[PDB]
């Protein structure tokens, strides 16, 4: 098959867990992948769609991201660290989406949800780009229940690298969105022991980690190495366990792996 397979095969079996991966190089159009079609919990790498859906929206509702959204008591979940400074007052969807994907506030992801009328909107705006994989279907913090054999709140990292592509990289989104995506994704604050630990510090990388129960592990990322075509890489890795713990050096090891074969 691939030396990279081989050595990604080899990652999972010392892991323990199971490991999907994509890669798309945009250079030349050339692909890598390890289970590439099997499903994984996407946890909050999923916030990814549900600010490109809101994005959408702001499209053709020229006012939306600038309207103030009430963060009620009752909005604030287990981990909400920016929306819990607002609680009784308001934030803009654009405060929402950027707390959500810089900072993974669950609370600011659920008012994205509401947004865009529950789950169902963001699959709704996947499958209106042509995404038929991603499937969102609860709220945080249960969509983090990452259980096996339980396709809600999946996708494959064939389908999450594609949407990424178009996302940040295509056209998806105007201009103007798939800008001001990119430029939250750079901004990640989460990120930094997972698919940026295994890569050389000069790349510029865009990304939103996940984490969940069975010790799931995720990381999607834009990379822009020096002058260069960039890369999307997804990788997704969840274990047998329930309590399972955090393996962001999996991922690490994933992206390192996939920057020596390049």
């Amino acid at each position: 098959t691939s030396a990279v397979q081989q050595k990604l095969a080899a990652l999972e079996k010392s892991s323990g867990g199971r490991l999907g991966v994509a890669l798309i190089d945009t250079a030349d159009n050339t692909q890598v992948l390890y289970r590439g079609d099997e499903r994984f919990p996407m946890c909050s790498t999923s916030k990814v769609m549900a600010a490109a859906a809101v994005l959408k929206q702001s499209e053709t509702q020229k006012q939306l991201l600038n309207q103030p959204v009430e963060i009620k008591p009752a909005d604030l979940v287990n981990y909400a660290p920016i929306a819990e400074k607002h609680v009784n007052g308001t934030m803009t969807l654009a405060e929402l989406s950027a707390a959500a994907l810089q900072y993974s506030d669950n609370t600011a992801m659920n008012k994205l949800i509401a947004q865009l009328g529950g789950p169902g909107g963001v699959t709704a705006f996947a499958r209106a780009i042509g995404d038929e994989t991603f499937r969102l279907d609860r709220t945080e913090p249960t969509l983090n229940t990452a259980i096996p054999g339980d396709p809600r709140d999946t996708t494959t990292p064939r389908a999450m690298a594609q949407t990424l592509r178009q996302l940040t990289l295509g056209h998806a989104l105007g201009e103007t969105q798939r800008a001001q995506l990119v430029t939250w994704l750079k901004g990640n604050t989460t990120g930094a022991a997972s698919i940026r630990a295994g890569l050389p510090t000069s790349w510029t990388v865009g990304d939103k980690t996940g984490s969940g129960d069975y010790g799931t592990t995720n990381d999607i990322a834009v990379i822009w190495p020096q002058g260069r075509a960039p890369l999307v890489l997804v990788t997704y890795f969840t274990q047998p366990q329930q309590n399972a713990e955090s393996r962001r050096d999996v991922l690490a090891s994933a992206a390192r792996i996939i920057a020596e074969g390049l």
